[PDB]
Formats: structure tokens, C-alpha cells, sequence
């Protein structure tokens, strides 16, 4: 990558590297000649992915264990030698209680940022936020344009007082946690003025290959894979139409945020195009004509929102892509195509 | 395609001046049908007659029916009609159960008798309500409404509730709608007439008010009063255009016979409405959010409704923001 701010062969720390989106960030870093150190709560969580990257990119990926993401000093050992950091602000919804979900998301982000501020070698930091830090997808709402100034401020209070019976409450709690974490990151940058530059990537609904299905199935692509296999969730039919984005493209967006000189203090939207479950089902049926699939879902309406994707397309162009990968190609990355083996 | 009423046929719409009825009329006229619309006086239809004379020239005609109950009331106006849409409206000039419920049944039975004596009438659609199935109550699990659900409870409740009960008028309205729809289905079974009956059961209808001077005593009229800052259970909304489409499908679609068709698009409360008002009119000031009304946990069997909408060219229910926009518009800075 010409004029890269992180030299070729530099080491990037990717937190939560076992996660589905994170594993695509790692893969695109490795694909472009960078070394990666990936953290997980236990070595077992990375063993399969470690096996894949040792085969695919020998000697370029290393597992690092961070048992407590919140503990002070948690990243102080693993960050040493890193020229960049990719922190994925993951949300653990083991509970309905706002404080149990939102606070660890902020706390993990601040901990990673503190570690970077104490490491002079770190030059770039990329935070994985979400489009929910701008808005919750709402079908058939006109006049929604999201840009780098759009913030989901409402989600913070809304997530606190929604009825438990509301089918969308978990989505709102996830939105509050992503919003609060991204806000905390930008506030950290302004208050502490650290030596590194921060960028945020805001993926929407990421569709792509699941490298290790046994552990990565609790992901956007994992849910789509369960649908492919004939599973239907009641929350599935109440999910709003939204934007998809290819998992490779999301990995590229993080790579550009880490290495490209023209990308500083940006919020980069991962929003390729709109979709609903019936477009997914139609693509399943074309890719596997012999397979039986669930029936079409009742109409969920249409997403009329639009996103300012100018820095995203700039990054994609700088990294050699004509534009967004198509949903049909993205879905094919996930489920493959029907083959008659002879 | 395959409409059971020929294209260009005449439909009699009773009470055509009413808000819901006027949307039934508009959707019939929009689809190339002729409409004869009745009202208690010509004055109640003059404004609507002017609008439909402009929008659909020569396709709407006013007919005066002073007494909806009197025998023979529809004998002239029904002649030549291939369909009848009777809106079972409820006149709440009184709290007395007998004074409210009895005319609702009597008008329905009179319309049905007129259709039974007119061979040209092939389809009859009755405007009932979701209150003929249930009265909305917040935070009740396991409520599923289907075409067998009947609000039998409302009949006794409406007669003996205390006057101080804030819900008493709603229960009397529920009893009138239930008793009228029951009477219609019982008429079909006892008299076995030549035409087919369908019922549309709207919930809270939201849409454009064609004639504000006369149509404001409606669900949409109440919302417009809130929009204008007046404050005078959570339930399902439905777009007024969708309700008109549901009546049209009940009148012309071959796949729809002896059905109770729910107009129930999605749940809402007044604070959802106020939020939509504030977004549509950022400069305008509106009433404060209401105290928590609870949540509507009921679900409706909307299978024939969605079949009708699909057959008439729609992807599904019209959205609440689109429906509220139909009613109040959006803020404009005129240059």
C-alpha cells in the first residue's frame, strides 16, 4: 500500500480476534503482509483460527490471551511491539440490565485506548463501532441521511426504559452500548490528546465467510447461516430491513483506517446496499435450486435511509477495489453454491 | 383480474360522508367503479361530492336516506348495484345501551334486506371493528384474534358498567359493533340470500381527512385534534387507504368469501404519534408525552387482509409514519 502509515510487515494488535468480524480484519491484515497479534479470553477460542492462519499465512499470526478485558493493564503486555491497534467493541448481551451490557463495552474500549497511549510505537487505532451508533434501522422513514456527525443519542435513554416485552429492546441495548463506547473513544482522544490517530469503522449487517463455524455462529453471518440451514427465529421476522456489507469489505475498511494517510479522525460506514430476509431467501434459492428453504417472511417494509459512504469508497479505491462487493457475491461467500460432485 | 363484480359496476356505499366510508368510496372510484353514496342529508355530502366530481368526474352520485331503519329506504338507491358497502356506524348521542345498539343492528339488517331483494347485488361488505373481537387491554399475554373471536363479553359489560367508568362509552361501542356483526352473519345463515357477505374489522384508522368540517368525529379527527394541541388503551393502527383497499377486495376478489378481515397493521400509542408529529414538524410545539399506557400484546390473524393487499398491488401494510403523514402532512417553508 503506497504511502502506508504503518510500514509493510508491521504488527497490528487485534482484540477479540476470535470474533467473526474481527477475524476478517485479521485476515485482510495478513493478506496485505502485516503481522497480527490477536487476543481472546482463552487460547481455546483462537485455536481453530490459529490453525487456519498458520496454514494460510505461516508465521504471521500469534495468539495472545487477555482473560479480563476490563482489568487495568490488561493490554500492556500484548500491545508491546504493535504499530497499530484494532479494537472491536463487542457487546455481550448475557443480561437485560443496561449497566451489565453498556459499561463493559465502554470499559474495554477505554482500556485498549489507554494501552495505546502508553505505547509510543502505536500510530493508528481503529475502533469497530456500528451503524447503530448513528441510528437503529427503522423501515419506511423518509429523510434519513447519516453522515459522520450522526449520533444515536436517543438509544441511551430508550434502551434504559423500554418494556421487556418490546421485541427490539435487545437491539436498543446493543445500540446504546455501541454508541456509548464510540462516544467514549472520541472523548478520550480530545481529553488526553494521545500520540496516535483514531478512526472508527461502523459496519451494518456483515455477510461473508465464517472461518470457524463452531465459535463464530453468534454473528450476523451466523444468523444468516442458520436461516440457510432452515432455522427461523421469531425475532428474525421482526428484524428491520437494513444495509448489508461484505465481510471482506469490512476487513478492508479497517485496513485502510489503519494504514492510509488520507484517513484520519473519520467514521467510516460499512453500508453497501439495502436488503431484507426475502432477498436473502431468493439468493439462497438461486444458489441451491435443489435445496428446500423456509418460506418468504411477511413484509418488514423498506429501508429508505442513506449513508455518507465517501470515505468508505475512498478506502476501497485506495486498496484496489472498484466499489462494494455485491450482496449476491457476499452471500455466496457465506453459503457457497450447489455442486454435483462426480 | 377475475373480479366477481364487472369492471365499471355500481356499488352502493351507505353513510358515504363518514371518514372511513369516504375512503371506501375513494378506493372504489380509483379502481374504475361507479359509486352511489348515501347520507342523512345532501349537505353532509356536498363537499365530498365536489371533491369526487373534480377527481373522478361523473362516477359518484349523492343519494339521500333520512331514515336508515325504515323499510324500503334503499329500494331506489340500490337498483342496479352489483355490490353494497354498509358501514355499521354507531351514534353516541346517548349512554343508554338500547338507544345505541339497536339502530346499529337495525341499519345493518335493513341494508342486508335491501341487498337480498336485489338480484343484481352479488357482494356485500359490512364495516365492523376489531372491538367485535376484543376491547384493547394493555399487557395481556396469549391473546390471538382470529375469525372465530367474538367480543361476547361487551354485551353484558356495556349494559351494567358504572357511568363513572372512563371506558363505558367504548364498551357500548363494542357492544353495538358486536351485536351488528353477529346479526349480519345470523341473517346470512337464516335467510341464505343470493349474495356473499364479507366483513372488514378496522382498528384505529389513520389517514387523510377529505372533509374536515364533517369528518373530524373519527379516529383520524381525534389525532388531528392532538396534532393541533388539544388533549381531550394502546392498540393497532391501520392506514385509511389500506382500509379502503380491504373493502374493495371484499367486494371484488374471488378468493374472499364469508371472511372477517382485520385492519390491524401494527401497534402504537399516543407517544408514538407525538414522536412522529415532532419529526414531521420540527418547528411546531406539541403536547407533552402521555403517561405510560402499557403495551398491546395481542396478535391478529391478518392472513386474508394481506392476501387482499397483495392482490390489489401492495407489498403489505402502509407504515404508521406514512399514515400519519397522510393525515397531518409535513412541515414546509414556503418561499
Amino acid at each position: 500500500i503506497d504511502n502506508a502509515v504503518l510500514p509493510e510487515g508491521s504488527l497490528v494488535l487485534v482484540t477479540g480476534a476470535n470474533g467473526f468480524v474481527a477475524s476478517h480484519v485479521v485476515e485482510q491484515l495478513l493478506e496485505h503482509g502485516y503481522k497480527v497479534r490477536g487476543t481472546a479470553r482463552s487460547a481455546s477460542k483462537l485455536a481453530n483460527l490459529q490453525k487456519r492462519w498458520d496454514a494460510k499465512y505461516p508465521g504471521r499470526f500469534e495468539t495472545a490471551v487477555v482473560e479480563d478485558m476490563l482489568k487495568q493493564g490488561a493490554y500492556d503486555e500484548v500491545i508491546k511491539g504493535a504499530a497499530g491497534v484494532a479494537h472491536i467493541a463487542s457487546v455481550v448481551s448475557f443480561s437485560n440490565k443496561y449497566d451489565e451490557v453498556v459499561t463493559p463495552a465502554i470499559g474495554g474500549t477505554l482500556n485498549a485506548l489507554r494501552a495505546a497511549a502508553a505505547t509510543p510505537s502505536v500510530k493508528r487505532f481503529v475502533l469497530t463501532s456500528s451503524t447503530v451508533s448513528a441510528l437503529i434501522p427503522k423501515p419506511n422513514v423518509e429523510g434519513i441521511y447519516l453522515d459522520e456527525k450522526s449520533w444515536n443519542l436517543e438509544s441511551i435513554d430508550k434502551a434504559k426504559t423500554l418494556p421487556e416485552s418490546d421485541p427490539q429492546k435487545s437491539l436498543w441495548v446493543y445500540a446504546a452500548s455501541k454508541t456509548e463506547a464510540e462516544l467514549a473513544a472520541w472523548k478520550f482522544m480530545d481529553e488526553n490528546k494521545p500520540h496516535f490517530t483514531l478512526n472508527a469503522v461502523l459496519p451494518n449487517y456483515t455477510i461473508g465467510t465464517i472461518f470457524d463455524p463452531e465459535t463464530q455462529s453468534g454473528s450476523t453471518s451466523g444468523w444468516m447461516m442458520s436461516l440457510f440451514n432452515g432455522e427461523v427465529s421469531p425475532a428474525l421476522a421482526l428484524f428491520p430491513p437494513t444495509y448489508y456489507v461484505s465481510a471482506v469489505d469490512i476487513g478492508l475498511l479497517h485496513l485502510g483506517c489503519l494504514v492510509l494517510p488520507q484517513i484520519e479522525r473519520r467514521r467510516v460506514y460499512g453500508t453497501a446496499g439495502t436488503f431484507d430476509w426475502n432477498t436473502v431467501l431468493a439468493t439462497f434459492r438461486k444458489l441451491y435450486p435443489s435445496k428446500t428453504f423456509p418460506a418468504d417472511f411477511p413484509d418488514q417494509g423498506q429501508d429508505l435511509s442513506k449513508f455518507d459512504t465517501a470515505p468508505s469508497l475512498e478506502i476501497l479505491k485506495s486498496l484496489g477495489r472498484p466499489g462494494w462487493r455485491s450482496i449476491e457475491e457476499s452471500i455466496k461467500d457465506l453459503v457457497g453454491s450447489e455442486t454435483a460432485i462426480q
